[PDB]
């Protein structure tokens, strides 16, 4: 029959944090062994870095410009357009989706879905049936999609079908709510900072008045769990509404590891660069013991995949809604075109008939993905799809056509971390930059000399050229995706 498929987003996973991208920090061997038995695609990108955008570029294979679905605040995606799950039901597959959706509407054309309302919670997750009705999951997320995941493969799906599920994990979604028996580990690792950790931020207004900032921003009640009575902070109500969904053997378990570190917290004086350096600890310490159930829950879908005998039919892709900063500026959150944000790790897991192995260096984007599915599937491929199938790369293709450039638009500000609106262009030398709402303000980064972007070069009479060049490339992707933001800034949504 035709290729299953399996597909695994994560929530705010990033290259940094798994080892077949990035050693500084977390060992991944559950997702390395996807890679491992398949490519990585070292430069694989995001077209609007924010959970919800990214979910309908997803589906969708186009621009957020198409598909209209621009933030997480303002938009409802209209189920009636076309997506590729309904187009691969036309081709005769079953489709499923367990986990987080995010685009507020209900999913359509999936046989079978049982998602979180918004966002989800870590404890004792609410859940939507495909009725629409409310249940209860008691545990741990990513141990219940799992669960569902393999449930329904093993015991729903229609084994005369080939299917595609999707398997969307909130994992590793702010505020990184380990497990129980997770909690204790990684307290023994402690990692330099960032080169760039204290960015100034120089020729760079936008990187300047965001508000992700590990030093800044960052609460140390909800994200850092020193929550005590006598303290307060921005989102300790909202913090003690999210642990005050676990059960006593829960919260006992919770209390027994942090009641120690919030009295150890508390006993000191920490401030400027001392405190700025705990935080990080502690937010790369919680992260990890939230990717570790992560980790050890797609091992689970792996192992079953395998003792079924359904990998040799099945390509098993692992990504992320986008990449994420670990203290890379200073910052954490997403949502810049900048490298660690608008890159999300890629990696694939190819089926019988499929011999390349290691790492894939074409620039991809998540429009990427619906093509690829369809053509694997056997499917028309739309015309209208914005992304370009991978499937000649998957078979060790480097096709002579292959775009050069990547088209990028962010659009939710004024909101939370507070993001200029931005659009640009990235090459694989350069990354042209216009914030154009509430600023009006270009940058230009030569990627190879400052793959940190350190060096806004816009303005220097020496790259006035490659500036324009640039300008001029990024109104035909304008163009060819239909952007009406390339008429003007104030038609940025139509
Ligand atoms: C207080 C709090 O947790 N705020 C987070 C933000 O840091 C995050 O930026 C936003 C969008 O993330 S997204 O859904 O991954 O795009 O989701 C909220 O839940
Ligand atoms: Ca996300």
């Amino acid at each position: 029959k035709p290729l299953n498929i399996v597909y695994i987003m994560t929530d705010d996973h990033t290259a940094q944090m798994m080892s077949c991208y990035d050693t500084r920090y977390m060992e991944t061997p559950n997702l390395d062994r996807i890679a491992e038995e398949g490519v990585l695609f070292t430069n694989s990108f995001v077209a609007n870095s924010l959970s919800g955008p990214s979910r309908a570029c997803m589906i969708t294979g186009k621009h957020s410009c198409a598909n209209k679905f621009y933030d997480n605040t303002t938009c409802v995606f209209d189920s009636a357009q076309q997506t590729f799950p309904k187009l691969l039901q036309k081709a005769g597959y079953q489709t499923a989706l367990v986990g987080k959706w995010h685009l507020e509407s209900l999913p359509s054309g999936f046989n079978y879905w049982e998602i979180v309302p918004g966002q989800g919670d870590y404890y004792n997750p609410d859940f939507i049936t495909q009725n629409n009705d409310t249940i209860r999951k008691h545990g741990y997320i990513t141990n219940l999609i799992t669960d569902d995941a393999i449930d329904w493969m093993e015991h729903k799906r229609d084994l005369d079908k080939p299917f595609c599920l999707l398997i969307h994990h909130k994992a590793i979604h702010r505020n990184w709510l380990a497990d129980t028996c997770n909690l204790a580990l990684y307290e023994d690792k402690t990692f330099p900072l960032p080169d760039n950790f204290f960015d100034d931020y120089e020729g760079r207004p936008a990187a300047a008045s965001q508000e992700m900032s590990i030093a800044k921003d960052m609460d140390m009640i909800y994200d850092l769990k020193m929550l005590r009575p006598d303290k307060d902070s921005r989102l300790k109500a909202l913090y003690e509404k999210y642990i005050g969904r676990m059960d006593k053997a829960q919260r006992a378990a919770w209390d027994k590891f942090y009641d120690p570190i919030i009295a150890d917290f508390y006993r000191q004086n920490l401030q400027g660069k001392e405190l700025a350096n705990w935080k990080f600890q502690r937010y790369m310490r919680d992260y990890m013991k939230t990717v570790k159930s992560l980790d050890d829950n797609v091992g689970r879908v792996f192992d079953y995949l395998k003792k079924k005998g359904l990998l040799d039919n099945t390509l098993v892709v692992y990504t992320s809604d986008q990449g994420f900063y670990m203290g890379e500026h200073g910052w954490f959150d997403k949502r810049f075109m900048y490298e660690e944000s608008m890159r999300t790790p890629l990696i694939m897991r190819l089926p019988k008939g499929f011999d390349r192995r290691g790492k894939i260096t074409e620039m991809v984007q998540n429009i990427d993905y619906a093509p690829t599915f369809l053509e694997l599937a056997g499917a028309p491929v739309p015309e209208d799809i914005h992304g370009v199938s991978l499937v000649p790369l998957l078979k060790g293709e480097h096709p002579q056509d292959w775009r050069t450039a990547l088209y990028y638009h962010f659009y939710e500000y004024p909101a939370e971390h507070m993001v200029k609106r931005h659009y640009g262009i990235r090459t694989e030398r350069y990354k042209l930059i216009h914030f154009y709402n509430n600023i009006n303000w270009w940058e230009l980064y030569d990627l190879q000399a400052d793959p940190t972007e350190m060096h806004n070069l816009y303005g220097q009479p020496e790259y006035e050229s490659i500036a324009e060049e640039l300008k001029v490339e990024m109104e035909k992707l304008q163009e060819q995706y239909n952007d009406p933001v390339r008429f003007s800034p104030e038609r940025d949504k139509e």
